[PDB]
């Protein structure tokens, strides 16, 4: 679970390389998407959402019209699983379909 | 208004190439996509009903996992209109970032 | 899995009792639903998805405006098993914040 | 176009009384939401995106799980704009259904 040394830096570039940081403060990982439109950013949140469920495993995100910042990291082991590494993988696998 | 045959025979094609195409019953288009899930199905429904709202021209239509068929026509026409046709157009894209 | 005699017997008359219908044709229970709009009808639809994605059961659904019609089996069974039976209530009770 | 002292006086009380609140800093009223579950709250956050959507005026929300907070002011008017005292009351036409 909450991510060892050994784990989680082998987990983590590719989201590294894409984007994703380490959080200052707290066990999490962020990012900001920034779409071309609402109906995009919606889009985007909905087939996420229609995967945070599927996996019973949730964001903290917040739009405005275009962009959305999605904060990860586990609630259960208070820490970055490999739970959200696969949420991000999605994540991103996601946003790629949009624009 | 209703499109005349000038008009659809302007229109049509480009949509037709693309798999669109007269009912036999009634004038409108039938078209029906097929994703690769249904998480991709649905986000791409919450793509066009955000879109139909907006614009408030709105589609008839079927799901069932990933299968989603799509019926247009202009209710106060009778038929085919070129609120119809943006909406294809429409529809059309979004479902191009699906695959 | 093919839901049984009094299990039917037991399960379906409560469905029935609330305009879930029975299906001329196959082995499912099916239901239209009228809504005021389509802010409604698809603020639905989607709390809806949300569920038959989070137990892997979908419904079959028809759309235009504001109606919704569902009919629902399951096809591994090829015919009402429980899960239907239990996805019927959940889109009941949804029903019921709107209607 | 932007919001009179009488106007607010007549406009802002009710919507006051529900929960809504002016924030310091930009101008602004605020609003933290909690419901039973993520169905219920991203259920609900759809119908008001369809909204955002036909009226083209979007909130400014956070999501947890079902926690969801929004924030409203207008762009130009640098303040409460007649869509934002209307859009708020839209999100309680929405908010009170689900509960």
């Amino acid at each position: 679970h909450r991510l060892s040394a050994e784990e989680r830096d082998q987990l983590l570039p590719n989201l590294r390389a894409v984007g994703w940081n380490e959080l200052e403060g707290r066990d999490a990982i962020f990012k900001q998407f920034h779409f071309k439109d609402f109906n995009r950013a919606f889009g985007f949140m909905t087939r996420v959402a229609l995967q945070a469920e599927k996996l019973d495993h949730h964001p903290e995100w917040f739009n405005v019209y275009n962009k959305v910042h999605i904060t990860l990291s586990t609630h259960e082991c208070a820490g970055l699983s490999e739970r959200d590494i696969n949420l991000a993988s999605f994540i991103e696998q996601v946003a790629v379909s949009m624009t």
